[PDB]
């Protein structure tokens, strides 16, 4: 029993963290078989950031120019193209401690570790979601650029997220592995609106199955509710609506408990229009929806 | 910016989980140099949970019952002990992977970071607190046992936690890695009071002041107060009682925001008084008391 905010073990994403210098600018790099691959700005200098025209900084750019380190040893630069904003060195060594990868484009409500580097250097790991904005609430200074969101299966690291920014509101951005941003933004330093952000209903809802099995079971109550009657509440509150394709993600945790997902879509629209009355729920006192129903089932039968 | 609750990198710790099974029972054990370290109820069965004699069950073992994995390969054991609560299992083979190590018993008050693991595969890592009652609000299943703590000091781990049980309150409770409890309890199946639990006042403090340098300021308010005049208030709301020694650990919080440890204390003292009124703090509507002054500074200044 217990449930916590679990990343993914983070020891073969580790053995991929790399150091990029371009300049005097240092970020990190993911190196995979014999390419390493960074965000772009890593060619830019401070005036540069503003209004940065990336294919003609680039071009000033040769093979040496990109250092790359992998702990104390230096790797030799072969190649460098762009490819939307990310960089691809591509080096003479295939990492040896590469695990079985795969990059993937994750779909906004969905979660994933980050290991935040600096200088090449893991320095922690913390599980998130991805915003329906398509920002992230990460925890990122200067420096950890480059570092990565992933999910493991098995034996399969998927990467799908590169730290590529901070907006001035605190936010972050940035882009799949192929270098595509999520969200409307683009690497520069000019003012870029993240766009209104809903709570993440199916998740609020799997986490309070994940409550239910782990024993909080307070707000359960007499009610029961329809998608229609409890979108109308969602609106109001800036929940996503929520849909029968979510509903039938919930099958399996509406299954174990004996809780229809319609009666749970009742106690959560009692908990919005009435608050928690200073209770709490999974030691938070605010619903929770950085929980997929997939990570709830993951958490509470121990896959490893 | 952002704060996130923060795991250390769990690489180094994965390469030292392997599997033990004694008889029916399989937990998980912790590889370093050619010891094995795990809970010692590994050798129970059912029956033995209740009222086991440790030193009876483990004479009718021997080196060849206690079959120890490490990925697909096999341990030879060439030695067993018993030191405490945790088995020593000596193998024929240092493990590869033994990062540089040590053995720390952890003050309450303190984090560190939990790998999760069933059958010696790790799950998980998330990020706790040794509660002041020596418990720790952990997310475990069965077969997690021999899941240990740890922190990460640069290339050093110190572990500091090894699971063993959990209570019929659905807290956790475990040992140092000398096989030493934390807390009054013993690893027998029987009525075990955890004691009055408190909150961490110092870790609140911090957390306060990890919010303040994250932008969230709503709370600072015009007053300050005394040590004792806090510790009134911290006596009431069943928050530990603050020191001087709390203070000055304090400091550099203190130094990097301008906020007097005071008349932070004056703050935290109007928001046990009057709650949050609705609002948040770095996400959270409660006061969050899991991240220690050492972790905020460590956080919001990203060491590797
Ligand atoms: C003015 O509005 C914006 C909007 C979006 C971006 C913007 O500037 C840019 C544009 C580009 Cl191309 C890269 C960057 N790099 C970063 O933000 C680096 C960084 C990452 N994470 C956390 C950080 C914390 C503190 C300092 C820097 C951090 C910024 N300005
Ligand atoms: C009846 O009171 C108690 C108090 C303390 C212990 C107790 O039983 C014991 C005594 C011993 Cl020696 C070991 C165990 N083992 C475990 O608790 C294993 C385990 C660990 N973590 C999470 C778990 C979730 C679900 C099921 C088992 C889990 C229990 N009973």
């Amino acid at each position: 029993s217990g449930f916590r905010k679990m990343a993914f073990p983070s020891g073969k994403v580790e053995g991929c963290m790399v150091q990029v210098t371009c300049g005097t600018t240092t970020l990190n790099g993911l190196w995979l078989d014999d390419v390493v691959y960074c965000p772009r700005h890593v060619i830019c200098t401070s005036e540069d950031m503003l209004n940065p025209n990336y294919e003609d900084l680039l071009i000033r750019k040769s093979n040496h120019n990109f250092l790359v380190q992998a702990g104390n040893v230096q790797l030799r630069v072969i190649g460098h193209s762009m490819q939307n904003c990310v960089l691809k060195l591509k080096v003479d060594t295939a990492n040896p401690k590469t695990p079985k990868y795969k990059f993937v484009r994750i779909q906004p409500g969905q979660t994933f570790s980050v290991l935040a580097c600096y200088n090449g250097s893991p320095s922690g790991v913390y599980q998130c979601a991805m915003r329906p904005n398509f920002t992230i609430k990460g925890s990122f200074l200067n420096g950890s650029c480059g570092s990565v969101g992933f999910n493991i299966d098995y034996d399969c690291v998927s990467f799908c997220y590169m730290h590529h920014m901070e907006l001035p509101t605190g936010v972050h951005a940035g882009t799949d592995l192929e270098g595509n941003f999520y969200g409307p933004f683009v690497d520069r330093q000019t003012a870029q609106a993240a766009g209104t952000d809903t709570t993440i209903t199916v998740n609020v809802l799997a986490w309070l199955y994940a409550a239910v099995i782990n024993g909080d079971r307070w707000f359960l109550n007499r009610f029961t509710t329809t998608l229609n009657d409890f979108n109308l509440v969602a609106m109001k509150y800036n929940y996503e609506p929520l849909t029968q394709d979510h509903v039938d993600i919930l099958g399996p945790l509406s299954a174990q408990t004996g809780i229809a997902v319609l009666d749970m879509c009742a106690s959560l629209k009692e908990l919005l229009q009435n608050g928690m009355n200073g209770r709490t729920i999974l030691g938070s006192a605010l619903l929770e929806d950085e929980f997929t129903p997939f990570d709830v089932v993951r958490q509470c039968s121990g896959v490893t």
